[PDB]
């Protein structure tokens, strides 16, 4: 008669965390902390729309392939989405000096405005309407780059040009140019007469001088010529010369670089849905609500890290237990207001009431461990897109190398961070619970039995005052010990 | 009279493991992780071979130095095996663009079918049997690179050549050329007559024009002139264009990349020896059973974890222990059949039988922990063999920055690991041994006392059929309650 | 009457530190691994003092602008201090080849000795001594690179050049020459009369041949022309030979590399200070002692291994309590011998006497765990300096992204393994204080009765001599058993 016992909770969980001892282990509380759905869509970055390049590369969009539409409202862009096999590029063929590096400065790059350096009709000594191709079809008519100018010889006369741009604004210029190499030695004549030109650029920060390269080629859309184009940044306050005998390819517009900052090149072959999101991927926007995914590693803006895990999932509460009355035996499936309690088994009472002076401080301990293993992670790495040609196959290797490299090592951090923390959890519970019991055991000395399945039976009679003063710390040794005695030696001498 | 002990095991074991807290903690049961031992030969990936190059490098091979051996097999290797300082490379002097981007292309590459392009015969309008060398002896006598032509001119004339090959197989072609650097502007004219001259190449994707480099130079291997190479990739269903009026090295055979997949240049001065393995360094090989291996760093194929270490021991036993009856003074020796057991002392026992119920379940959470850690490292960083030249010292460094900031991590985790989940180890058998010492304690209550030193004396008797029941759990106080109760009270009152 | 406790450390300590489960843990002893300080100066490295290059470039320095100090007591720097944008580099304008890459060679380089190994008299049959410019002041008046030589036309004369410069010391030399490029074709003839020329350079490792490129470029500290340098290290028992029929930048000095090992070119815009140290960092020196900082992450020289944290204090003594008699309660103020002992109550005793036994052996697997925490971490990754041009902008990203990398991995490393064993200390005293309660509990069985917060009651009478016993593990239950006997059944019967 009139017991007491000590257990903790259990309820209809059924979410199973893992750690270093032991797998699949069914558990009262768990969060998970990995995303791994995606919407499938391409999206906008918080209001900020990306560039979509459509089947267009980044070459043709700047140059102004007759394909590619030009972006005449100088919008800003969150990213720019570029197919994987572009089909507008280069449609006169030929090379583009530094192409990567050049793509590397539109990630920290925002807004274009385009503006007219040297205007088409300003080349007086020339003939500018001819440099066309069927290489380069607008309307299905033979047309070309629309930024860049073919200057082609006026009368047969080819003047030495001398041209000069002064950059009288803030913002730095993107400026391109190119050259054209011909077939023979008689298209070089049929176009620019002189026979030994050359294209000279000079500003404070580079200077070159290129000759066109005259050698046999395949047709490459339809085109046995080449024609190659640099690149340069102009700063404020600089100035820019070209001159040249021949072969010259002209810039009519430049680039003015309005706004940097954190940008990328997406390649995915998504085009755009009306949609906005917080991260996206080549492959799907995500709900940037959890800490960690593993859909794609290439992800721009708000994201949470990548990690190549199929699972994570933190241990919050318990193990789940039926488990009858003594933690030795189990979960309690009758406890809610709390994780750990007692039993009352009174002459007048049931049982079941919680320690809320332990829950809470654990329920305090956990999820401020919880978001504070989260935060941990904040300086994980996150990789970035980057483009390298036939020729620098080995900083390629290097690159993925590197941030595969990164990729490993984090993931293996935060499984790890999680399979020991987890137990650690449940290993808190199991010392949790078993000190529940002392702070009852050290306060009922000799006044109960100590039943050994994690309960008590008193010797004395307790009642429900007294039932509500060992859980609080308040129960009186003194003040119970003469009839804890009596009923103590009833049973030394009973039957 | 009448006793029980809770103990554990100890036995003629002496392997010692190191924690955070310990060093060298004598245990029963421990398994090495780390390969330390290498057999120093150079062997074949699984009935793979390797090409051994011999004293040659990787140009002299591909070019076809007259002392490097060719591989008229169309042979298919593991791997390839180049001395550190090869002394057949360029015997006629020179450069060779973009070596490093090409020996890179060997490590993604597994097999090569020389074809022959343009025959020797098939310069008609030339000299091509004359262009040899002191610098290039074959049976000591003077000859020349055997894959490529040194076309020389005849009657004194050097027609303008222009000739092409169209790629009419599936396989992408490699394709090697050159041009030819006079001392002074006689030999020139000696050799070729047309007093300028070019070299000019044309494919879909590569365009280029070489000018001949006329200039005064210390006699390399004999010769103070100079002949640098060239190379590129012709896909499928393209086709390459030469033309030079002079100074043009021509290919005569092209190697067809027939089998692409995971190879490497490795550097090792060994020779090969009938001999196999799973994994090789340029050392030796390895016995790819451990998980980790501190031999090199460069290993290639099926291979173990490197990590920068001495040595790498997991715990899997208790430490061991004469220590006599109870757990407090120790391990029993004398237990063989389980890692937990007791010690009977009955009127007619002796001792020493096993908890089989919790070794057993600790013999499976250990090696499910053990080769659970294992599995944390699959995706640990290799190593990847890279070279570069006397002006990419830069990344050279950032290479070896990286791939060395790599293995100091991983090494560090894998330390880690064993050191951490070492103590984790111990620490549960003493919680275990602990624990079983509980599921008696709590289910012998009064009918014996704790004598302190980890054993429990009768105020019962047992007996054999009674000292089966509380190992498994059986034992009923209330069986044996009233022969406890009396004579529990016979001390009470005794002497 | 006559009582004993078991209980813990306390004193004026109010250091805290942190867990994965808790914060601002006040403790009674923690050790500080952070060095946070420095003191502003830029000094030497154990004796060697830096090259301090003023407001001078490397540039500037080894070619010997005019505004340059020169070195010329051949001194071994430990490291070279170059300011963010130094006002002294190319003072005629142009370009400087592969001058990160040389930059890097310093960083292996310790003395240079500075040789001539074409002298200004030698130029007989050119005009030698006019080659100055206004970019070029020393003392106001033009001059020009105090270490080559701008060669200029004699009588309207340029013989055509050939010179050559064996190499007759052990040391690697370090060359460097250039060559002019012109505004307009009539400055060519105007300074070097023959309308096409050269420069040509041999040695057996580096062959090339440059040709002047005319073009008009803006006003570069007042020169419209350019001058672009080059250099090649010349092996021991080597030649260099230039030749050039115009454009050419002489050598009169070559650079003798002396000295190889570890050095660093840092950025500071600080001067030198009579001052040393063992760190040195762009901001300041660092005290050497802890073995983690925070400062700068380019820091060379005898260092701490840098961290991104605010703080890093380690846990060695346990968290701090008035707390009375038992470990129940909290902390003994009253201990200073020890971190565990008990507290006497006889009748002729007081108490506090601490179980050294267990102290020792305490503040032994502590601070033999704290250093050994340090030893992990001597592989850990410190950054190196390293610099890139403007084309260069990828693999400058990657060298960032890299280092950047593993900085936040260490860091994260190092926070973990503070967080981590920290709590791993604290739970060692709960577990040793708890402990030391049992080995006497353990010991005096029936003779006392436990109180339950912590301390025990004897039934037995002890004494001064009996309680220097079981803190000994020395105390007889059977030499007090009679007595305890009688005493125990004096309450089982008393009031």
């Amino acid at each position: 008669g009139d017991r007491i016992c000590i257990g903790y909770h259990a309820n209809n969980s059924t979410t199973q965390v893992d750690t270093i001892m032991e797998k699949n282990v069914t558990v009262t509380h768990a969060q998970d902390i990995l995303e791994k759905e995606h919407n499938g869509r391409l999206c906008s970055l918080k209001g900020v729309k990306p560039l979509i390049l459509k089947n267009c590369s980044v070459a043709g969009w700047l140059l102004g392939n007759p394909m590619c539409d030009e972006f005449l409202n100088a919008p800003e862009w969150s990213y720019i989405v570029e197919k994987d096999r572009p089909s507008n590029g280069l449609c006169y063929p030929g090379t583009f000096n530094y192409y990567e590096e050049l793509k590397h400065l539109m990630s920290s790059t925002n807004q274009f405005e385009k503006i007219q350096i040297f205007p088409r009709s300003s080349w007086s000594n020339h003939d500018a309407s001819s440099g066309v191709s069927s290489a380069c079809p607008y309307n299905g008519r033979s047309s070309f780059f629309r930024n860049v100018v073919w200057l082609i010889k006026k009368n047969n006369v080819y003047r030495t040009i001398t041209r000069t741009y002064n950059n009288t604004n803030i913002e730095d210029l993107l400026i391109i140019w190119g050259i054209h190499h011909p077939n023979n030695a008689a298209e070089q004549i049929k176009l620019y007469q002189n026979p030994s030109t050359y294209v000279s650029v000079g500003t404070s920060t580079l200077n070159q001088r290129s000759i066109p390269e005259i050698a046999t080629r395949p047709k490459v859309n339809g085109q046995s010529s080449r024609m190659e184009f640099f690149w340069t940044i102009l700063r404020p306050n600089d100035s820019i010369t070209f001159e040249s005998t021949g072969n010259f390819i002209a810039p009519e517009y430049a680039y003015k670089i309005v706004k940097k900052g954190d940008s990328a090149i997406m390649k995915s072959e998504l085009s755009y849905s009306n949609c906005d999101t917080k991260c996206q991927t080549p492959v799907g926007a995500i709900n940037s609500s959890m800490p960690f995914h593993n859909v794609h590693p290439f992800a721009i803006g708000e994201c949470p890290k990548y990690v190549k895990l199929k699972k994570l999932v933190l241990a919050t509460g318990l193990r789940n237990i039926g488990a009858i009355a003594g933690f030795i035996e189990g979960g309690w499936q009758g406890m809610v207001d709390g994780w750990y309690g007692y039993h009352h088994s009174n002459e007048q009472g049931s049982g079941y009431a919680a320690d809320k002076e332990s829950t809470q401080k654990a329920v305090d301990g956990i999820t401020n461990k919880v978001n504070s293993i989260i935060s941990k992670m904040n300086s994980q790495f996150e990789a970035v897109g980057k483009e390298f040609n036939n020729l620098e196959r080995r900083i390629e290797n290097l690159n993925k190398k590197m941030e595969d490299g990164f990729i490993d090592v984090w993931t293996y951090n935060a499984e790890l961070l999680v399979l020991m923390e987890n137990e650690r959890t449940l290993d808190l519970h199991d010392s949790n619970v078993k000190n529940l019991y002392d702070k009852v055991r050290r306060q009922l000395r000799d006044n109960a039995k100590e039943l050994g399945n994690g309960c008590f039976e008193f010797y004395h009679r307790c009642d429900n005052k007294c039932m509500e003063s060992v859980r609080n710390g308040t129960y009186d040794y003194p003040q119970y010990s003469e009839e804890s005695r009596l009923k103590r030696e009833e049973i030394d001498s009973g039957l």
